[PDB]
């Protein structure tokens, strides 16, 4: 079937989408969560043709390639139970997840599904900062009722625009992570919400479902910078995991304003000194910062298209590294779970992977190959 790996944990996984409010300033997220039932693994991975058009634009091609992607991938599933009921009787720790440049909310389901299978609720935000390849919203309530979507595509920047616009974007991304957290926490305490999407998952199930002290933010690339900006602004997030962070968007002021623990998980082949030096600026003896590098990995080992092609085409497109993609994502996910247990205070068995936080594995490098 799909080659996106099923979650390794003992919980079955459901998935749904939530948009509220309906406007371009509302929150849009894909939720992965522990499900009551494991009926059938039928979640559509990339759910609209316009995402494929957006990806082609991001990759520098035109509408013909978008339609080719749609033919290849437009019916692929990802292994979660679409709209399955939430598993009752437990309060779950919560992760807010931020996607990279040219991605969108559905492209990190390998991570989201594995976290949910270990008993997390995961809210993968879709950013409206024009960093997503595509996203959509509704211009009024009637448009939402009809499914009359307004699409917003990735913005390309002139070199003169990069410093200012990328910092504006990372600030909007952090606001969107904090707004998504507030939406979920408000639903958890009984706020009535009318999902702008008509879906057979009743959001009232989320009432009293969140362990409100155990909140983390995780993100890849642009989303790794978003982790750091979000932690700086919002202390409801108790720790962060930055997956191959692209640090360029961040202003100098954030590096001293992050009280929470922070974990950098890097690929071997993406990092460079000008990027790594900003990660080192976060280090201080009064704070917990950990860094590991996954041997033989490329930037996109963290994103779902690392599973979507064969070994040789994937390597040529830089979707795959020297390391097997399942081995790489398992290391990132297991090290993440250990870090989350330690700094959220979970009473699980994730500390069996504490050694991964130290880089103690044949496929891990403690710290970074970039000595700067
Ligand atoms: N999965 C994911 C995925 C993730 C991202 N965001 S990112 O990982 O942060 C990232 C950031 C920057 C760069 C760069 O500056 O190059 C790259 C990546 C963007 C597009 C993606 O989707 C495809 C990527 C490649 C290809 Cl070939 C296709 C395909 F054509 F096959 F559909 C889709």
């Amino acid at each position: 079937q799909t080659k996106i790996p099923r979650g390794n944990g003992p919980y079955s996984v459901g998935c749904t989408d939530l948009m509220f409010d309906h406007t371009n300033k509302g929150t849009f997220l894909r939720l992965y969560y522990p499900s009551q039932d494991n009926d059938r693994l039928d979640t559509l991975w990339i759910p609209n043709k316009e995402y494929f058009w957006g990806l082609s634009k991001f990759l520098g091609t035109h509408w013909l390639m978008g339609n080719i992607l749609r033919l290849l991938f437009g019916s692929m599933t990802t292994p979660a139970n679409w709209n399955s009921p939430l598993r009752p009787g437990e309060k779950y720790p919560l992760v807010v997840f931020s996607h990279g440049l040219g991605a969108f909310r559905t492209l990190y389901s390998a991570i989201g599904i594995d976290l949910a299978s270990h008993g997390f609720i995961v809210a993968a935000v879709e950013h409206r900062d024009r960093s997503a390849s595509a996203t959509y919203y509704f211009k009024d309530q009637s448009a939402a009722e009809i499914g009359d979507k307004s699409w917003l595509y990735l913005r390309t920047l002139k070199q003169e625009e990069e410093t200012h616009i990328r910092n504006e974007q990372v600030r909007q991304r952090a606001k969107e992570c904090s707004q998504a957290l507030s939406l979920i926490l408000d639903i958890d305490h009984g706020k009535p919400v009318k999902n702008a999407l008509d879906l057979k998952f009743d959001m009232e199930q989320l009432k009293d479902s969140i362990d409100r002290e155990k909140i983390a933010v995780i993100g890849h690339s642009f989303g790794g910078a978003t982790v750091i900006q979000t932690l700086s602004e919002d202390q409801r997030f108790r720790c962060g995991i930055a997956l191959d962070a692209w640090m360029f968007p961040l202003g100098d002021e954030v590096y001293s304003r992050i009280p929470q623990p922070l974990f950098f998980i890097n690929s071997e082949y993406f990092q460079y000194p000008a990027n790594i030096i900003k990660m080192k600026k976060c280090y201080s003896p009064d704070k917990e910062r950990k860094m590991i590098t996954i041997r033989g990995s490329v930037h996109q080992n963290f994103a779902d298209f690392t599973f979507a092609t064969g070994k040789i085409i994937g390597h040529m497109l830089k979707l795959k590294g020297d390391i097997d993609s399942n081995v790489a994502i398992d290391l990132s996910n297991k090290a993440s779970l250990a870090f989350l247990q330690k700094h959220l205070g979970l009473h699980k068995d994730f500390d069996q992977w504490d050694c991964l936080i130290e880089g103690d594995d044949e496929n891990l490098i403690p710290g970074t190959n970039i000595n700067t």
